[PDB]
């Protein structure tokens, strides 16, 4: 047990919930884990895997990202900030990917899932890039039920950090697709209260947040600190009662402990 792990345990104890952290420092490939092999509900952090799977398909189909997808009134779910503007119209797969990642649009996520053939097509892409842990079992919005002990729609911090590294800094995607994913993550609108809030302001972050039942509050990030190689950091948090409040501050606190330990 490291000093960082003891601080994360103290943060977790004060929070009342269950915290999972995985850091990869690409300067030396070392890792810091807290509950790194426990499962957590992904909520909207799963949008990264779905967008990446579509990017992989686009490597052999130069026009795929320009393909229009119909949006019907019945397609709207519980949070559709972009898709609702296009009801009875279309959005391209690029527009759906950008809306899912940067606004957390759940209708857009469902269109990405459908393009991949269903939740299992997202899982299949995960397996193809070496992630044996990720599983997507449901569409939006039911993938956010976040029931303690339920394996559906979960991963572990260790697995998600490794996958996020391979997708954004490694070679799981082609070069232009990796750059597109990084551009999308860096343009996220939803992240300033989460990992980013615990890191030095001069550092550059791309991230995807998640929120669900059981007060589940998540963030997965690639970080370009000032003066050193990039980091990958995932922070997952879930709570004992179904109606628990969101706790983005806990993720900021975990990120700050990680940063102070570098
Ligand atoms: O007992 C508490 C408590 C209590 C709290 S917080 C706390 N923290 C540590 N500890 C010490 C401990 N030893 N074994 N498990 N926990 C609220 C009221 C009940 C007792
Ligand atoms: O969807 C939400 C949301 C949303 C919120 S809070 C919330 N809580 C539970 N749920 C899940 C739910 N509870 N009952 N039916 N579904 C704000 C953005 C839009 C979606
Ligand atoms: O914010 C929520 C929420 C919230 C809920 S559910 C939900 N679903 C999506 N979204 C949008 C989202 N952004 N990043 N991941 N998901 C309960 C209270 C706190 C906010």
């Amino acid at each position: 047990t490291s000093a960082v792990q003891q601080k994360l345990a103290a943060l977790e104890k004060s929070s009342g919930g269950r915290l999972g952290v995985a850091l990869i420092d690409t300067a030396d490939n070392t890792q810091v884990l807290y509950r790194g092999d426990e499962r957590f509900p992904m909520c909207s952090t799963s949008k990264v895997m779905a967008a990446a799977a579509v990017l992989k398909q686009s490597e052999t189909q130069k026009q795929l990202l320009n393909q229009p997808v119909e949006i019907k009134p019945a397609d709207l779910v519980n949070y559709n900030p972009i898709a609702e503007k296009h009801v009875n119209g279309t959005m391209t797969l690029a527009e759906l990917s950008a809306a899912a990642l940067q606004y957390s649009d759940n209708t857009a996520m469902n269109k990405l899932i459908a393009q991949l053939g269903g939740p299992g097509g997202v899982t299949a892409f995960a397996r193809a890039i070496g992630d044996e842990t990720f599983r997507l079992d449901r569409t939006e919005p039911t993938l956010n039920t976040a029931i303690p002990g339920d394996p559906r729609d979960t991963t572990t911090p260790r697995a998600m950090a490794q996958t996020l590294r391979q997708l954004t800094l490694g070679h799981a995607l082609g070069e232009t697709q990796r750059a597109q994913l990084v551009t999308w993550l860096k343009g996220n609108t939803t992240g300033a209260a989460s990992i980013r809030a615990g890191l030095p302001t001069s550092w550059t972050v791309g991230d995807k947040t998640g929120s669900g039942d059981y007060g589940t509050t998540n963030d997965i990030a690639v970080i370009w600190p000032q003066g050193r190689a990039p980091l990958v950091l995932v922070t997952y948090f879930t709570q004992p009662q179904q109606n628990a409040e969101s706790r983005r501050d806990v993720l900021a606190s975990a990120a700050r402990i990680i940063a102070e330990g570098l």
